[PDB]
């Protein structure tokens, strides 16, 4: 930077010995709490998020979410699967839910899932509105 | 929204009695690590981090390594110390550093911290670049 620099002229014309980046301080954030809303509940118990533009913290969310509540049956239907994960990236929306075992769809929710047979919630791990 | 409209208008159509936003998923966002290095180390033991813009995240990280750390001294030299945290915010990167404790000045490294007598760093504590 030019801050940096200022500051190093300084201390070299004043023969100031000092040390630049040498070292690294190690340190921890801590984990915290969150809670996600899914958009919609079907009576079969399949959770539904709509979702236009899917920002990577969003998909990192999803990828906890399956891992801590496993029975939780959350799928995205979104306004187009073909979306690339940014600017110039070769991979899309679709491809990372298929990697991940994510249920997907585009536009509207598929009649088939609505056709799935019921499942149960467990909703006491939930928190309601 | 288009989505959220179009497929609440699918699923009434079909009859599907839906429960919308009703439900909060709890998950938790895992601790991270990460490393820390500060610009500079004088000789007598005192850090000092040049900083222009310094965002939210960046001031975080400073709490967090102030709270982890105690044992080093870690000060800050801005371009502008009157900078306002965010567009909008009322208070100054100056105002931030008094009510938590940091040591800070502005443009150039204070020619009284580099005469301060010195004190040992632990660097078993930290980690060499």
């Amino acid at each position: 930077s030019g801050l940096e620099d200022k500051v190093s002229k300084q201390l070299e014309s004043k023969g100031i010995k000092f040390e630049y980046e040498e070292w690294k301080v190690p340190y921890v954030i801590p984990a915290s709490n969150h809670t996600y809303t899914p958009d919609f509940l079907l009576p079969n118990g399949i959770f539904v998020e709509t979702k236009g533009l899917w920002e990577s913290d969003d998909r990192k969310k999803h990828l906890l979410i399956r891992e801590q509540h496993p029975e939780l049956d959350i799928r995205i239907v979104f306004s187009s699967s073909r979306t690339k994960l940014y600017k110039g990236s070769p991979t899309s929306y679709g491809e990372f839910c298929e990697k991940h075992g994510i249920k997907f769809a585009d536009k509207l929710i598929p009649a088939e899932w609505i056709k799935e047979p019921k499942k149960e919630v467990p909703f006491d791990r939930l928190k309601r509105k």
